């Protein structure tokens, strides 16, 4: 005699996942959004006469999860056209600007790439077991600058891994672990152009927003938008849901999908094991934001690194035109290097790296100051990866999901997807018995 | 429109069970109509000198994203077959002649061999799953395997060595063999020999393919019936009529067709298919393979072994082994019409021929070509096919199409039969449930 049979936390890809399997399996289905929007860390917006994505958009076919949700819902691929580039940059920590040939930047940060990876078949034969090997788990003792300081790099190559593996983090290169990286290089069929092939080359038709609607129209489930839960009380044989408002929501199961730093927020009765807790108190790495700059000039097509000590780490051209002028596209490692919605701030940061520019409008999402997020992608500390099945462990008859807890592709909306269809198997042995 | 259910697939191997579970998920009335009095179709998993034997599709892998999702979805994990030191490596050429050849060498001359032949996949299929998409395929499609296979400037040994792979991957000689269906299978394994070689024969589901299929159907809620040849459809008051073998006729809204397309000749279809599904039935898929296990009583130890074309043990490989058990080999024939393979004479001497001095203690194999529901192996295109598929793929009112020969991606596969049945469940889903 519950509210529901299921109750799912959260509407990202996890969640919407793990209710679309939910639903058609017949159980009385409810998911529970936070915020006035779906998607979570997927966010399409517009700026400048244009879409821009504020979140997670790029997918690719070596992502299994995602790719079959795409077939399934007929969902096609939208290309970013790779050209060539005008202008490829590197700054420095010390602020530092260097104009590098395109070809040889590409060079360069291929032999990096390659020689940080070198391993990834032998301690990754199986990367979505990424505890397979005992290699991976004592490399879980090194984080990816231990590896990086033994490499041989010249100082430009140094300086473009530290930033690409700095932005992989959300924080500095000295705390973010490095059996995560080598997994994820060896989900891309263990090879750098293939892996690279995922990062920002393919988006889904009809968005990310299309993908999670299909699904949740799909499922059958009810959806509530801006509902905060703040408790869980396992009681009864199910549980008992608090909301913001102190609605009271019962239910034989709940699958929480909320990103591993915002638990904080919620109260649950019983305690969560001990492992559990150890996570939600550790978090996970990543202080990334997203910005994106419009400014007067043509620069055409560029690309630019920061190390870590400063705040434009990852720049691309998103647009550009005679008429435009061009709008960038920028991913900051770490919230505290700038404050991305200080529209002068962001103004002498951009004209540093590229002198001359005049800058007419700016628009920022900062993922580390949403209380929904606390954080951006999933990025783990060193010695984490070993623990991981603490936290996907179900505790009694909550279960838990989101790109965090998944196995493969866990700084991705396949990551995501994966937990949701765990999620939905977990759900169902609970409620669907064997007679 | 008061039909008998809402929805009938025809089939139960991969497509037909994937499809199924899309159907039957949906809530709509779903039927599958097996021929066979067994499910799986070119996957059985049988036995075999006490053990367990593959007479069909088996091996899965990650890089494949359908099944790997559907094996995320029931909770399957993977069964390794370990990769070992291989005691010894044969090449038989097409005169016959044996070499045994160091492993380390004959590992290093056919990725040579391999790589050279997929130089280009990059350039030519930059998306695998969308076949089409570069005029540089369209282009290839004109030539076979073969014709490339000339220009490379091979050794003898490597020339010899990627003639009998491929042969094994047409199910017939090279000269009928489309190129861009090889270079399109290297492109989905992420443009990487090592990746795509992984895919091959390493890794096997837990609970085997039919524990998949079964929780698939279970999950479905079908009703599923074996033993039920399909002979005809007729599209007919909003839906369509199938005619079973024994002249049952069961009205649907929509069904699904995922026999093999060497099969479409046992159905009669009212109204007649397009002339473009017509020239793909009358031509079929390639490939007439065969599968063949055979238990020796000396213990060889892990071997592997290539025959070129015009022999027949195309490809073989130690599947297990010791002094006790003496040593069981899986054979892969290309083509029937090189040996009859539920022949245990014949099958004996070809075997002393390639390993003299073995004594045959049994046999067991499984003509796939033989079979009136596979009539061939894999799917296998012929010279300017894939360029046709959308016209193999295309809806005709309600009737669908699927199957592996049909899907874009990993079409030899498993995983290509997957595919398959996601895009029949959408299709499906967009004839029975309207946007009201
Ligand atoms: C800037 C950025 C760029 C990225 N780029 C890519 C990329 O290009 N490609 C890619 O594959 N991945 C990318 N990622 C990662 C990808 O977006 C995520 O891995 C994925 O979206 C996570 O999905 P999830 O469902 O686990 O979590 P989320 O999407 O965070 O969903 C969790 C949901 O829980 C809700 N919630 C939180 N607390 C509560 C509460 N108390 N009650 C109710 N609801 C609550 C949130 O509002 C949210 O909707 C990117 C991430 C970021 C931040
Ligand atoms: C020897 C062999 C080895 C293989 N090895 C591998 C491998 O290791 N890994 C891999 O991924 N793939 C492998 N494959 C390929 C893989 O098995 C197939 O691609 C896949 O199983 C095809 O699935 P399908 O559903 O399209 O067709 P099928 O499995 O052929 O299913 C079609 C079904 O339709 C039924 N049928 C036919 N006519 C009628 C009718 N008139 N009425 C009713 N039912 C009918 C058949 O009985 C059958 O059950 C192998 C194939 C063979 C033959």
């Amino acid at each position: 005699g519950f509210d529901y049979d299921v109750v799912v936390v959260g509407g990202g890809f996890a969640g919407a996942t793990a209710a679309r399997e939910c639903g058609l399996q017949g159980y009385r289905t409810l998911l529970l959004e936070a915020r006035s929007r779906l998607g979570g860390r997927t966010f399409t917006s517009r700026f400048a006469g244009q879409e821009i994505e504020f979140g997670g958009a790029w997918v690719h076919w070596l992502q299994p999860h995602v790719w079959a949700e795409m077939q399934r819902y007929g969902l096609g691929v939208v290309e970013d056209p790779l050209t060539n580039l005008d202008k490829t940059l590197i700054m420095y920590n010390d602020g530092s600007v260097e104009s590098i040939s395109p070809d040889e930047f590409g060079k360069n940060i291929r032999i990096a790439f390659e020689k940080l990876c070198h391993d990834a078949w032998e301690v990754f034969p199986r990367p979505h077991e990424p505890m397979f090997t005992e290699r991976a788990r004592e490399l879980d003792k090194s984080s990816v600058l231990d590896r990086i300081k033994t490499l041989g790099l010249s100082r430009l190559q140094q300086a473009q891994i530290n930033s690409y593996m700095a932005l992989y983090a959300g924080e500095t290169t000295d705390k973010f672990g490095l059996p995560g990286v080598l997994k994820l290089f060896a989900c891309g069929g263990w090879n750098y152009d293939a892996f690279m092939d995922t990062e920002t080359h393919y988006r889904i038709q009809g968005g990310t927003i299309g993908l999670i609607n299909a699904m949740l129209t799909d499922s059958g489930a009810e959806v509530r938008m801006s509902v905060p839960v703040t408790a869980v009380e396992q009681v009864n044989g199910g549980v008992k849901i608090k909301t913001d408002d102190d609605e009271i929501i019962t239910a034989g199961v709940v699958v929480m999908t909320v990103p591993l730093n915002t638990y904080k927020h919620i109260g649950f009765t019983p305690a969560l094991s001990k492992g559990k807790q150890r996570f939600i108190k550790e978090g996970q790495l990543s202080k990334g934001a997203k910005l994106y700059v419009h400014v007067k000039q043509n620069l055409g097509r560029v690309f630019a690194f920061a190390d870590e000590q400063q705040p434009l780490n990852w720049v691309q051209t998103h647009d550009y035109s005679d008429e435009l002028g061009t709008i960038l596209s920028i991913t900051i490692a770490r919230k505290e290097t700038i404050d991305v919605n200080d529209r002068d701030a962001v103004t002498r940061e951009v004209q540093k790296m590229f002198p001359g520019v005049e800058v007419l409008g700016t628009a920022a999402y900062d993922w580390t100051a949403d209380p929904f997020s606390l954080g951006a992608w999933a990025a783990y500390g060193v010695g984490q990866l070993s623990r991981l099945k603490d936290l996907q462990a179900a505790e009694g008859r909550i279960l838990f999901a989101g790109a965090e807890t998944s196995n493969g592709w866990h700084a991705n909306i396949d990551g995501a997807v994966e937990s949701g269809l765990r999620a939905g198997r977990e759900v169902k042995q609970l409620l669907s018995l064997e007679h």
